[PDB]
């Protein structure tokens, strides 16, 4: 006869686990949440921040087992990071919820590790939605909360009453590191897209529409007689872009994608920054006083992501990508004094093979190296000539 | 839990059960008397339960029982994992010291066992203890010395240990010493004690017995 | 031998009857159990030999026999001179020292006895010993303490004697403790436990007996 969020919690905090990790750049350990994503893979999703650097990685789950994990992707732009549990038996994935239905009046619960205690769940309500500004060189879209949210909450589950996944928490506004009422989680949207390329590729291929733009403000409204005080405003299109392709002009206004009414610019780059290229997208536009509707279709790009640190863990040098369709990973471009063109890394190898094993893209060949070889032999094609580096 | 004295989302209470216990003894005693199952543990992790082939990942876990025990007498081994106590499952060691912690002398429990793989169930009786309890200055207000705690029924006060350069002793406050009434009424425990204290009287005339004499010690 | 650490002619090899009696132990048992005669003694050397008035320059010269012991037992007298073993003459007391010092116990031998000029033969059984041996720590890597050895028959591992501020006594590691067990695995002389240590446990859960005891010790 008592109202609970009890009975819901029951089926949705197996979900939710705890994250150790040991690491070096100096040795440190460090603790957040995770949320099981795919119960029969064993992936389990978190904060870039929270496994960024780590040598080893160790799951609890809330009825006490632990496990093993090894990384599979890594976004540090939105601040995902993809691991998989080795050897996952009788696990609970969670169900993801729509973030795009969210309402500011919306109830929370917010499940994680704060200070490493234990499950433990907090709740609150959706306080905004589109907060970004953070960390201005990275996509964000933040839900804010007042549920309760402190170090070692990083990773874990925000869900609405029917606990669906709605986000993961990811920040708090905070002098002197405790919670004041104001916290942040990456909507589920999101999530969802970023994870399922990483389990396919072991990184996001980042598309582009090629337009530069800034948040339409108010002044800036009445210098451009725009009725609309909040959009993204063009200020430029690239040429031989998909944007350039599909008519949209320097001062348009973008007021909508696909449907969805769009807070700002940061959320639109936020939006379109999460999906894969060659998606096909909407946009509402609007130039001079005439509303515009425009299709186009999500392009290559010169994303900077993936360096050969985060897959070789500690040995910098030149950036690495996919190539392609699955044809390997690629060697963007080698540094000087960068311990990898120190063992023969040049910009333009790619990496076809490593141990006998064939790498068709980041994935598998962070898998060799998950077994964790003496030596590591890599089979690359410089030009013409098929070469062989080796590591330990 | 706070750094810096404010609010952060995460407090502490003490459950409901166990404040019901510890207050009611104290009504009747002034006290609690605190009661043992006589086995040492340790919290029962993931990596224990595999070095010692257990399907748990949380427990009480037996390191080993005392001998002349109730434990003991009730045929708990070392090597033993507690999983529940009257039925109700247990999270951890803590909280099954925690529970039996607040449980009176005397009280009949059953306790859930799990030895090689077999589910086991025991019915134990909480004996009596060594708790550290009680110093005079709980019940003097700043007369350091020997701790002090009931006896028997309703035999009043005795006295633990008495240090040495601890003000009490520094009245003539020897350990074995069982104060039996104060300022002609009788103290049968804690709480009666405690209560002539209230009065707040300017000289308190301890009567005492030490061995097969009665005394009387003076205090100001 | 070589001062400047570079080779200059001269250097030693332990002769091989030595490294197949010590091997063999240890493949059994994870140690050697040390035998002894039970007697004082020291090199004969020319000097010594005119003193005692010996016709011999060379040998292991009884300074005296202990009491209770093999060599006491089969009638060698202090102020005798050894000057073979098992048929084999002997260079000295050291090399006596170190044949026997590697041999069982319980092994058969003969000695060859000069007293009072007069050539002698005696028949030893090798006995047991208090030899100092496998510390805690060459069996844990690292955790200093109390010294270890087999005991009896195959009864598990004795720890013999542990220290104060050591390591192991710092985990309850008491002396007359006999680890019978380890991680759910039977424990029968010092290999058996070197080889679930060798697996590499997270917790290691010791099984052992104080007393008339059953007890777990455990480690990370």
């Amino acid at each position: 006869q008592m109202p609970s969020l009890a009975p819901m919690l029951e089926k949705v905090m197996p979900s939710v686990v705890s994250i150790n990790v040991e690491g070096s750049t100096q040795k440190f350990m460090a603790l957040g949440s995770g949320v099981i994503i795919d119960a029969d893979k064993g992936y389990v999703v978190t904060n870039n921040h929270v496994v960024d650097n780590a040598t080893v990685i160790k799951v609890q789950l809330s009825d006490g087992r632990k496990f093993d994990a090894k990384m599979v992707g890594k976004d540090p732009r939105s601040d995902i990071a993809l691991i998989q549990i080795q050897n996952p038996k009788n696990l609970t994935a969670i169900k993801m919820a729509d973030s795009d239905a969210l309402r500011v009046g919306d109830y929370t619960v917010a499940i994680g590790n704060p200070f490493g205690l234990g499950e433990t769940v907090t709740s609150g309500i959706v306080s905004a939605l589109g907060r970004s500004g953070l960390n201005a060189e990275n996509y964000e879209n933040f839900i804010q909360t007042d549920a309760a949210i402190n170090r070692g909450n990083a990773g874990g589950a925000l869900v609405n009453l029917n606990g669906e996944l709605i986000g993961i928490n990811t920040a708090i506004l905070a002098p002197d590191g405790g919670n004041i009422g104001i916290g942040f989680a990456i909507p589920s949207n999101m999530v969802k897209n970023l994870t399922s390329q990483m389990v396919e590729y072991g990184q996001v291929k980042r598309g582009e529409l090629g337009i530069m733009g800034t948040e339409l403000n108010s002044e800036l409204a009445k210098a451009m007689k725009v009725d609309a005080q909040r959009g993204a405003f063009v200020s430029q299109v690239l040429p031989n872009s998909s944007a350039a392709k599909a008519g949209i002009k320097a001062g348009d206004v973008i007021t909508s994608l696909n449907g969805k009414p769009i807070s700002s610019f940061a959320a639109l780059r936020a939006q379109v920054g999460t999906m894969p290229v060659g998606s096909k997208l909407t946009l509402g536009l609007l130039r001079d006083g005439k509303q515009v509707n425009v299709n186009l279709e999500l392009q290559q790009s010169s994303q900077n992501q993936v360096d050969s640190s985060s897959i070789f863990n500690g040995i910098e040098g030149a950036e690495m990508s996919n190539k392609g369709k699955d044809q390997g990973v690629v060697v963007n471009n080698v540094k000087t004094g960068t311990p990898a063109a120190q063992i023969g890394l040049k910009k333009g190898d790619v990496i076809i093979g490593a141990n006998q094993q064939a790498v068709k893209n980041i994935a598998e060949l962070r898998k060799v190296l998950d077994s964790k070889p003496s030596v590591l032999a890599l089979n690359i094609q410089r030009g013409d000539s098929t070469i062989y580096l080796l590591m330990q």
